[PDB]
């Protein structure tokens, strides 16, 4: 239950929403709703992590730049993780303006099968920060 914990589960529920591809979400992907509401959770979330590894440093028992550099990468992978995420979220609207009014649903199937798959990186990415941020500690 760190800060930047929670709010990573905050960007981690609304795009578990967004997976859904319900009529709301739906619409919200084609303004710019969905991308603005998830780069603020992702800023929040990068923010936080910023901060409390700042703070962890105040409590620490060679070995140390690499465990920082380590940790900076960690962190990094994270962030570039909602960053791709959003990037996809982009791409869809800019694919759907060019059908021209046609049906979207074949393109609904293939973000769906492909956010799975950035969601699985992203989780992955975080439990590694977290095991990694644990050890820092
Ligand atoms: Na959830
Ligand atoms: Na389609």
């Amino acid at each position: 239950g760190q800060r930047w914990e929670l709010a990573l589960g905050r960007f981690w529920d609304y795009l578990r929403w967004v997976q859904t591809l319900s009529e709301q979400v739906q619409e919200e992907l084609l303004s710019s709703q969905v991308t603005q509401e998830l780069r603020a959770l992702m800023d929040e979330t990068m923010k936080e992590l910023k901060a409390y590894k700042s703070e962890l440093e105040e409590q620490l028992t060679e070995t140390r730049a690499r465990l920082s550099k380590e940790l900076q990468a960690a962190q990094a992978r994270l962030g570039a993780d909602m960053e791709d995420v959003i990037g996809r979220l982009v791409q869809y609207r800019g694919e759907v303006q060019a059908m021209l009014g046609q049906s979207t649903e074949e393109l609904r199937v293939r973000l769906a099968s492909h956010l799975r798959k950035l969601r699985k990186r992203l989780l992955r990415d975080a439990d590694d920060l977290q095991k990694r941020l644990a050890v820092y500690q």
